[PDB]
């Protein structure tokens, strides 16, 4: 309510008095009642001019970005507009009527008539950093794709895009015919800031604390050769790493790390000696699954990337390989009907490639074609994340 | 600071609790406290957390709309996702996945498992109205346009855009021949969109309220052809409609109503039968005012739609046509220094079509290089906004 967001303010203003900084615990609170009686206050009006202000903050960043300015503004004090449009090469008036707009939405300060100073909020734009870059891959590389949706379901229909071919994303960059992977292999840079970026997005995901792999010790005392875990598109290794030192008695030897050749090298040359103790293979997860009889299949954070007909491809390569007791577990959002709002967007930006966030009805019906059996699901702390663990029907 | 951000809620709360309703002032008040709130707490990660929000459902709501899946939406109660699937002629799975974009911010409502209902956010969308009209001239002339200015000012330089050709606006639709206001007028469905916004918003461009033209009215009687006022640019005549019902004796068939050839004809078809006994005239002020001696000239929301030197050349031809006694009235946003929230926010619109925000002062050099002497200046008690009374110096 009114009331107790000014006592949030009243807490925050008066512990920073007591020199003790915010809690991320007390922000969360402090920017929910925040939004809580934002929607309460505004009205239509309100909402739509807020939304409308939005993009525009948002070009004004991207254009002061392309400028340079927020390099030439110190991290303390000011410079004067006049010196900064010297070194920028462009004309005061208009760099200070951009400023302005941030100045008016709280980004940046004016300590005069005269000079301009950054904020808390504007200092990740001024160099080198993941927030900036996670800025920019959202900005140049997906709102395209959200301005030109209408455009796209007007080519192809009302329909949920599947496939990996005439993609939104491919539609947007003007070759539908190809996938977006063979857009990406034309655009060095690009590609070098879209693996930055979702590298980026499974630090955001737990590895383990919300699945008990500890039933894998007694099938690796009963058995000294069966391979116990194979981590299908497991990146650098990280998820084995972690459930091996969560549970000792799992020897990360008897793991098995699968991904593109490429990624498997640096891990053959960079990585930590545990993983370089598991078994490493390149693989094509979509034609192959080489590891006959496994205890456990695991397949985290990649069918989230696409269709149904796509998913069970994948996952009937997996169920080949298996014995009758190996265990599938997928790992990924099951998302709720209705879904919160984290998996809701992220379910969104899927779309643009093909992919989607499952419910969990709709991962039983791909399951089951594959001829799998969802027999529990376990959920972690984050956003609906959680553990699908699967048998041989 | 935050004590006076939370004072300030908490005296809100009270009016509220006591009884007193909010009046207009009052909610535009604590709209800009929750916004001064939000910049006193923003971290960078709620600021991009949000820029991510508002630009996805904005392209939620684009599609919907574009659908007619608000339209579909019965005004209350609840409708299932797979009759308004079938109604709009599109596959239930992906109108559910957009849907729940919008149940995950509550601009949507979902009931149990498979309904969906309208709230106050979404009812707006339902069908034409003003603030629908102005919600998407902003996010279907304008947002794409934003997107190309790092490459404009690359194309012509890091300079303020002041000329009514080569705008942003015309370097992205494609028409460097061509004024913004030509542009619009020259497509049916974006003029019908323009001229129904024109009534939004009238908590920032009151049409009435805060000028008194109760002196026009014994004007009248001296002669039976003259003129009385004169809207130039007045797009469908709302400004003169509501001129003449707060002053009934302004007969609106001694008024005209100019614009562009394409508004006018456009006028001609979806105008009342009031606004069509007016005079209604195609003219180009960039050339010439055809109407001479009228006693008032209204100049509403015109000028900040163009650069110094080209308002100064409009309302010359404008002095050229006035009577020793007649009036030139400017009606426009009127900022400070620098410029409010909403006037912020326009100015950097305004940028894409050559135009700005300005203060009073800025709006007094303009006149005196056209060779007009300012009589009076009467503010809105609730806007920005004011009518600037101007003859022949
Ligand atoms: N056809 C293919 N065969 C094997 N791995 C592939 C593949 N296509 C993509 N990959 C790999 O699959 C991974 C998807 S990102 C998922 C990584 C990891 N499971 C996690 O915890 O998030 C990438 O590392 C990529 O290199
Ligand atoms: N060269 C020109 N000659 C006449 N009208 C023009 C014009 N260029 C733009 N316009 C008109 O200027 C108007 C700007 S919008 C302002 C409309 C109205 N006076 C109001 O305040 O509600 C539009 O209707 C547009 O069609």
């Amino acid at each position: 309510s009114l009331d107790t967001l000014a006592a949030k303010l009243i807490e925050k203003a008066k512990d920073l008095r007591a020199g003790n900084s915010t809690t991320p615990q007390q922000h969360e609170a402090l920017v929910g009642t925040l939004k809580q009686v934002q929607d309460a206050v505004y009205l239509p009006r309100d909402d739509l001019a807020a939304m409308q202000m939005g993009f525009v903050t948002a070009a004004a960043i991207r254009l002061l970005l392309h400028w340079k300015v927020f390099e030439k503004i110190p991290d303390t004090g000011s410079i004067r507009y006049e010196e900064l449009a010297t070194q920028v090469g462009g004309d005061v008036v208009i760099i200070t009527r951009i400023c302005w707009l941030l100045v008016a939405t709280g980004f940046l300060v004016q300590e005069g008539s005269d000079r301009v100073a950054h904020t808390a909020r504007t200092r990740p734009f001024a160099g080198v950093n993941p927030l900036r870059a996670w800025w920019l891959m959202g900005y140049d590389e997906y709102v395209p794709v959200l301005l030109a949706m209408p455009r796209y379901y007007d080519t192809y229909g009302i329909k949920e895009p599947t496939g990996r071919l005439h993609t939104i994303k491919a539609f947007t960059e003007g070759s539908p015919e190809l996938t977006v992977g063979e857009i990406m292999s034309r655009h060095p840079e690009r590609t070098a800031n879209m693996l930055i970026s979702m590298s980026a997005m499974a630090s955001q995901y737990p590895h383990t604390g919300f699945y008990d792999f500890s039933w894998v010790a007694p099938k690796a005392a009963e058995s000294a050769t069966r391979p116990l875990i194979v981590d299908i598109g497991g990146a650098k290794g990280w998820t084995l790493q972690a459930i091996c030192k969560e549970t000792p008695e799992i020897p990360i030897s008897r793991c098995v790390l699968q991904d593109l050749s490429g990624v498997i090298q640096m891990v053959q040359t960079v990585g930590d000696e545990d993983i370089r103790s598991a078994q490493l293979m390149a693989i094509d997860f979509h034609k192959e699954q080489p590891v006959q009889g496994a205890l456990v299949y695991m397949i985290r954070r990649i069918l989230r990337d696409f269709g149904d007909d796509e998913c069970v491809s994948i996952l009937q390569h997996v169920v080949a390989a298996m014995a009758p007791d190996s265990k599938l577990l997928i790992a990924d959002t099951v998302t709720g009907n209705p879904p919160s709002w984290f998996p809701a967007m992220l379910d969104f930006f899927l779309s643009t490639i093909g992919g989607k966030e499952r419910t969990e009805e709709e991962f039983r019906k791909i399951t089951a074609r594959a001829g799998l059996r969802i027999t529990g699901i376990h959920y972690s702390d984050k956003a609906e994340f959680a553990m699908i663990v699967c048998e041989k029907a």
